C-alpha cells in the first residue's frame, strides 16, 4: 500500500475538490455490487456500506498466510485496498458460515487478524471507513447528492440490486431500485 499512500490522487482522484473523497464510497459500493446494499453517511463523517451477500471469504490465503479478507484489504476498479490505505480507520464485519468476523484497520494497517466474534444466521459484508483527513483536504464532508446521483445510475445498471442511501446528519434517505 505504500505506493498508494505516496500518491493518493493517482489512485482515488483529486484529494482537494471532493472528487477522490466520494470515489472512496463508489469503490466500496462497486465491490459490494458483485441483493440489498445500504450506504449510510454517519454523523462522525464516516460512511458504511452493508450488504446481505454471501460475505467475503475469511479462510487463510495459502500464499499470503493471512485471511483472504485481509489480502483483499491490503494487496493491490482501483480496489478497496486503496480505500483502506487512505482511511484513518476502517472497520470490516463479515457474516459467513454461521459466524460474525471482525477486523479493524488504521491507515491500511490491520490492528489484529480477522477474528470470530460471535454467531449469526445472516450473511453479508459491512465496511465502515473514516477517510484520512491527512489526505483529503478542503472538501472533507460527504455531500448526499453526489452519492445519490451515482447510486441512482448504478441501480439502473444492476437491475436485481436494491440500494438504500441514508444520511444520519439530517435524516434524508432514498431507495434506488429498478
Ligand atoms: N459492503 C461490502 C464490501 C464488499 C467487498 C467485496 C469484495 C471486496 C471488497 C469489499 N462487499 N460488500
Ligand atoms: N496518522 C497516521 N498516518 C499514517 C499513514 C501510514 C501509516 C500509519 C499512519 N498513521
Amino acid at each position: 500500500l505504500d505506493a498508494v499512500r505516496k500518491r493518493p490522487g493517482m489512485y482515488i482522484g483529486d484529494t482537494d475538490d471532493g472528487t477522490g473523497l466520494h470515489h472512496m464510497v463508489f469503490e466500496v459500493v462497486d465491490n459490494a455490487i458483485d441483493k440489498e446494499i445500504i450506504v449510510t453517511i454517519h454523523a462522525d463523517n464516516s460512511v458504511s456500506v452493508q450488504d446481505d451477500g454471501r460475505g467475503i471469504p475469511t479462510g487463510i490465503h495459502p500464499e499470503e498466510g493471512v485471511s483472504a479478507a485481509e489480502v483483499i484489504m491490503t494487496v493491490l476498479g482501483v480496489g478497496v485496498s486503496v480505500v483502506n490505505a487512505l482511511s484513518q480507520k476502517l472497520e470490516l464485519v463479515i457474516q459467513r458460515e454461521g459466524k460474525i468476523h471482525r477486523q479493524i484497520y488504521e491507515h491500511g494497517v490491520p490492528q489484529a487478524p480477522l477474528a470470530v466474534t460471535g454467531e449469526t444466521e445472516k450473511t453479508g459484508t459491512m465496511v465502515r471507513f473514516w477517510p484520512s483527513l491527512e489526505t483529503f483536504t478542503n472538501v472533507t464532508e460527504f455531500e448526499y447528492e453526489i452519492l445519490a446521483k451515482r447510486l441512482r445510475e448504478l441501480s439502473f445498471l444492476n437491475s436485481g440490486v436494491s440500494i438504500r442511501l441514508r444520511d444520519k446528519r439530517d435524516g434524508k434517505e432514498d431507495h434506488f431500485h429498478y
